[PDB]
Order: C-alpha cells, then sequence, then structure tokens
C-alpha cells in the first residue's frame, strides 16, 4: 500500500533502534523517514 520509506542507512537506524519506518512518519523529500525521524520516533514526540 504505502510501503517503507528511508535512507539505506535510516531503515538501519530504526531497524537498530526497535524502530520500524512503518511507524515512523518521513518527512524527507517525498515523506522519507530521515535518522532524524527515527531518533524523533524512540523520544515520543
Amino acid at each position: 500500500n504505502r510501503r517503507v520509506i528511508a535512507m539505506p542507512s535510516v531503515r538501519k537506524y530504526a531497524r537498530e533502534k526497535g524502530v520500524d519506518i512503518r511507524l515512523v512518519q518521513g518527512t524527507g523529500k517525498n515523506g522519507r523517514v530521515l535518522k532524524e525521524d527515527i531518533d524523533a520516533w524512540l523520544a515520543g514526540g
């Protein structure tokens, strides 16, 4: 449907930070998840 959108390094960072791009709304370019997004996610908001 929407699939995962994130940098090759982000998917790894989130994948490591128990974060899934699915739970992280990327706001990069076309809504791609950035490392900043991953971190913000874990923070809660």
